[PDB]
């Protein structure tokens, strides 16, 4: 295999996520768990709100709250910087614009600790209006897709990436959130860089009925195209 992080995701892997956020003072965690499986590109996590009610939709957290676990066929093996950097894992940034609205800064480590890849998440929420679509929770809760435009970062030894999220709003059109990324890895271990291409990455969002915490259940399928 053309990286030894690859080998690392050949069967199901278990998933924890922690997001500590802040959106104009109003703060908030999510813990999370699930598992991944590369294999298929597929993930299935759920999340809790463990600060109570969330002040945010949840739709709007779920690029922030593991592109490690994206399907690369097997001609575009090489173009898979996510799981080279893997066991010590990657820094993910993002700048998230909201159309007319506030952003989000996230900066993020994924990694492995012990058998269990964890991505753990720091949010700052700026200049949201109060009665907006975001903290005013006017966002339909279902399914959103779309693509991860990947660029390489030769000086970063990294990762450049960019995309547009459509939320749709209940009622409404939809509220945009243009997403900026960056990832760099954590060792001094080699990566891979890749040639451009992207991740189609498809969200679907749902309710466990036993469940009496604010929580989103996500089942998600992430694959590698473009070449
Ligand atoms: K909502």
């Amino acid at each position: 295999m053309t990286s030894k992080g690859e080998e690392l995701f050949t069967g199901v892997v278990p998933i924890l996520v922690e997001l500590d956020g802040d959106v104009n003072g109003h703060k908030f965690s999510v813990s999370g768990e699930g598992e991944g499986d590369a294999t298929y590109g597929k993930l299935t996590l759920k999340f809790i709100c463990t600060t109570g009610k969330l002040p945010v939709p949840w739709p709007t957290l779920v690029t922030t709250l593991v592109q490690c676990f994206a399907r690369y066929p097997d001609h575009m093996k090489q173009h898979d910087f996510f799981k080279s950097a893997m066991p010590e894992g990657y820094v993910q940034e993002r700048t998230i614009f909201f159309k007319d609205d506030g952003n989000y800064k996230t900066r993020a480590e994924v990694k492995f600790e012990g058998d269990t890849l964890v991505n753990r998440i720091e949010l700052k929420g700026i200049d949201f209006k109060e009665d907006g679509n975001i903290l005013g929770h006017k966002l339909e809760y279902n399914y959103f897709s779309d693509n991860v435009y990947i660029t390489a970062d030769k000086q970063k030894n990294g990762i450049k990436a960019n995309f547009k999220i459509r939320h749709n709003i209940e009622d409404g059109g939809v509220q945009l959130a243009d997403h900026y990324q960056q990832n760099t890895p954590i060792g001094d271990g080699p990566v891979l860089l890749p040639d451009n291409h992207y991740l189609s990455t498809q969200s679907a969002l749902s309710k466990d009925p036993n469940e009496k915490r604010d929580h989103m259940v996500l089942l998600e399928f992430v694959t590698a195209a473009g070449i």
